[PDB]
C-alpha cells in the first residue's frame, strides 16, 4: 500500500546511512543556512539541489540514494 521506501534510500538508510559516520539532516542544515525544515523537506519537495548538499557529504552522486528517480541514462 505505502510505498514509502518504494526504491530510494529509506528516510533511516539516509540518515542512519549517513549518521553511520558523523552527518545528521539538522548539521548539514545550518552548516549551509538554511533551516533544519529545508534538508528535511528536500525528500519530496522539488529541489534537486538539496539532494546535492547531502550526496556530497558523501562525495558521492545524489543518483547514488536516488536511483529509480533518475533513469534517463548517465
Amino acid at each position: 500500500c505505502s510505498n514509502e521506501k518504494a526504491r530510494d534510500w529509506h528516510r533511516a538508510d539516509v540518515i542512519a546511512g549517513l549518521k553511520k559516520r558523523k552527518l545528521s539532516l539538522s548539521a548539514l542544515s545550518r552548516q549551509f543556512g538554511y533551516a533544519p525544515t529545508t534538508l528535511a523537506n528536500a525528500l519530496e519537495r522539488h529541489w534537486p539541489k538539496g539532494e546535492q548538499i547531502i550526496a556530497n557529504a558523501l562525495e558521492t552522486k545524489p543518483e547514488v540514494i536516488w536511483p529509480s528517480r533518475y533513469q534517463a541514462g548517465e
